[PDB]
């Protein structure tokens, strides 16, 4: 039922969009199907965690607070939908970074990527033109988008100086996590499902706030491991974070507890692309005991989070229910 | 006074953004510095047209409908300087195309783009979060940036088949300038000016529409036939559409006039880089006498602006005289 429902709205989020285009924006037809494709492309294959996330919160707020119910499930669905066409947006974006007479495939992905975010907006204007609550929405979605560009580029640069080991501390390293991810995948979700429900101010934020950041910083440090340690058939991707100098949780644990020489070592060998080097950089990181600091790790992250769900149930009881969905899917 | 004061309120915004991402979002001073030279080197140095017809619209409003006018004012300001950085953000996103390990230089421009567009939602969040046209606002303003995204579609696939000469006719040019041009430089900066002045309702849409277009249009014919024939020391740039085989008022003119034998010389020179085959096009285009029928063209365009403001003024007056100081900048 949920997924089923998830698909029935994009359908009708698709069609919308799509023949807005054609009936107000002098759309012609072969470019319609174009664009019908893109979105498809970009949009459907994932596992939409984030976009599901929003409808689990709606319908755990409506059995404890007809018409109303199959009203905000819907508009949970188009909130639902706007994540992932915001994800789909980062997505694009991203591959314009690695991808690389005009290129047309260049400024058709630069396009794409524009469409993308555009879309998002033209759903939530649609779907709640009559909603009260279209305004605070379009807010805190603009506002998290803003907050995913900065850890963007907090993440980007955090091996130089922007116009380099100084910035890979552990509180760097969940600065870049809270902005870049955290906010959109776990708090965005979680606050719209809040807002469609009407039960934005009926919830400690600050609560809500902590377990999103400690999710997000679970999920990643847990994605860390895996880019480094998984092999490409199994990860579903060629693990790169050795290559591009990432600011990965590996690198700050073993810059706190590698000695002088190891940490020469380590310098030596970060960040480039010969299989020798990265060899090198993973021979490291397992003999330095990596692995069962990652075990504990996330035990300790654990703890904190099946234990700040409990101050959010105190006055939010059914919100908490659908965290520990959430929780249970990371 | 206006470009005094544009460039006052532009500090203010930009110290607000800047403080906000120090005391908001954790940003260490190296990366604020980087900013606000990002920021000075997109947004300033243009001529600031769309930002100011703002202000022009808003102080011809004010004049026939204390402290009412100081912060009319102020809100053009910032208005103004929405369509600058948005402009400032769709010239980011076309350096990305054809200026081509992770290269950090493309990173950082994608990243500039996001940037840019949010700081447009950031300073309209902020200035206008007490006003009660903040919401018209941002629809009106998301919906031109989609619209221009559209037309930036239009424009890069005019010579092939969305996954070729025939889109290449005056009416498709004319949705190519309507979507990519005309809406948010000339229609946004009216529909702002009149947002903030409160005079929304009170003017006649349509020829507002008309008009924006027409602009846009004797824009654009300008600007193609000076990318074909004003020298590069001149015109600012390197003139390439024969290379890049857009769709300009001089190649869809040309082919209507065109014998046979012509379009087959026409059709096997344009869209190449080789400088005899670029040569080839403006003898072309040279010998079909297509200077003599530019003239005419704007002409009869600016017949048809210089009588279309004329319907405007007859229940907008005050409106009517800002509008033709923007076509004396055309
Ligand atoms: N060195 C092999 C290895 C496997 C799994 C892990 F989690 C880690 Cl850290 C390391
Ligand atoms: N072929 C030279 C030339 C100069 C000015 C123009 F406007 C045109 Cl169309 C052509
Ligand atoms: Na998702
Ligand atoms: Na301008």
């Amino acid at each position: 039922m949920p997924m089923q429902m998830f698909m029935q709205v994009y359908d009708e989020i698709q069609m919308f969009l799509l023949e807005e285009l054609e009936l107000k924006f002098d759309m012609d037809p072969n470019r319609v199907r174009y664009l019908r494709k893109m979105m498809d492309t970009t949009c459907l294959g994932g596992k939409y965690n984030r976009g599901l996330t929003v409808i689990d919160v709606a319908e755990s707020l409506l059995s404890l607070s007809g018409a109303r119910r199959k009203r905000v499930l819907h508009d949970a669905c188009v909130c639902g939908w706007m994540i992932e066409f915001l994800q789909a947006h980062y997505l694009v974006e991203d591959d314009i970074m690695d991808n690389s007479h005009p290129d047309v495939t260049v400024q058709c992905a630069i396009n794409d990527g524009l469409l993308l975010k555009s879309w998002t907006h033209m759903m939530a204007m649609h779907f709640f033109a009559d909603r009260p609550f279209l305004q605070d929405l379009l807010c805190r979605f603009n506002r998290v988008d803003y907050t995913t560009a900065v850890g963007q580029l907090y993440d980007v640069t955090s091996m130089f100086d922007s116009n380099d080991f100084a910035e890979f501390t552990l509180s760097n390293y969940k600065r870049i996590v809270k902005y870049k991810t955290a906010y959109y995948t776990y708090l965005l979700p979680l606050v719209m499902g809040l807002i469609v429900s009407e039960a934005l101010p009926t919830v400690d934020m600050g609560v809500t706030e902590e377990l999103a950041m400690l999710m997000g910083e679970y999920f990643q440090v847990q994605d860390d491991v895996m880019d480094c340690f998984t092999p490409p058939e199994r990860l579903g991707k060629v693990g790169t974070d050795i290559q591009d100098a990432k600011c990965s949780w590996l690198a700050v644990t073993f810059l706190a507890k590698a000695s002088s020489a190891q940490v020469a070592e380590f310098k030596a060998n970060y960040g480039s692309g010969d299989s020798e080097k990265v060899a090198t950089v993973r021979r490291l990181y397992e003999e330095a005991d990596l692995q069962g600091d990652y075990v504990a790790y996330e035990a300790a992250v654990a703890e904190q989070v099946k234990e700040l769900i409990e101050k959010l149930r105190l006055c939010s009881p059914g919100f908490a229910a659908s965290v520990e969905t959430l929780w249970g899917k990371t």
